[PDB]
């Protein structure tokens, strides 16, 4: 019995090792991983793997080394093909945690300059290429060389200074990151690097950006529609 990944996700997301994999499109895979905190819930975070013909793509790390290379397992076991580059979204720990092993397994990395300055300080490591972006937002295409279908959009600065965004051109899906929450949720999370006067403002930027989109995948909440991107600017509305 040998299913194909796609035939086996019909019965729903899939526990791996310490992490669950949700299926959003035939070549989109949504990564969750766990930061235990002792005494409270795990906390959760997404992040993205795309199929691109004989390639695989990602968006963020794990939160670890170990949960990454638990990402690079799933990949092997269930797609079979090699990792070709991965795009990180801002030099916190759920999206930049894990870039020693990506690095190890041959994959190219990149993230916002912003991103690669501000990492290394915080005990972690800086992608190996840097993003600049136009000051319309539009990544310079010259930065993000054979980047497939991931279109890279700096909203300007939010959930924190340096936070990317990635269109998945030929899907329905945008990736926010930590940017933008669900319509559903009773915060915005940890507001302690943000930037509470232009927050806002870039949320919107984000939906401005990828209008088409009717799936927003998220770092800390499942995938939703687009009422999530005003329900997250109304939030952090006069923050
Ligand atoms: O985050
Ligand atoms: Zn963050
Ligand atoms: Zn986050």
């Amino acid at each position: 019995i040998r299913p194909t990944i796609g035939q086996q996700m019909e019965t729903g997301d899939q526990r791996f090792g310490d992490l669950v994999f949700r299926q959003l499109a035939p070549n989109v895979w949504q990564h969750t991983s766990y930061l235990d905190m002792p005494g409270f819930g795990a906390v959760a975070s997404n992040g993205l793997i795309v199929r691109d013909g004989g390639r695989v793509l990602v968006v963020d790390t794990a939160w670890t080394d170990d949960q990454t290379a638990q990402i690079l397992n799933w990949i092997k076991q269930e797609i079979n093909l090699p990792v070709a580059l991965a795009v990180v979204t801002h030099a916190h720990q759920d999206k930049m945690g894990g870039m020693d092993a990506l690095h190890a397994a041959g994959i190219a990395t990149y993230a916002n300059a912003l991103s690669n300055q501000l990492a290394p300080q915080e005990g972690m490591v800086a992608a190996q290429h840097s993003l600049t972006f136009a000051a319309n937002g539009w990544v310079e295409p010259a930065t993000a060389p054979n980047f497939g279908p991931l279109k890279v959009f700096y909203p300007g600065p939010g959930h924190t200074s340096d936070n990317i965004t990635v269109g998945i051109d030929g899907t329905d899906i945008a990736f926010g990151g930590c940017l933008i929450k669900d319509s559903k949720a009773k915060s915005l999370g940890n507001l302690g690097d943000a930037d509470t006067e232009h927050y806002a403002a870039s949320a919107r930027a984000f939906g401005a950006a990828f209008p088409k989109a009717s799936m927003i995948v998220m770092s800390h909440s499942a995938p939703d529609s687009r009422a999530a991107i005003t329900h997250t600017a109304r939030m952090a509305d006069k923050l």
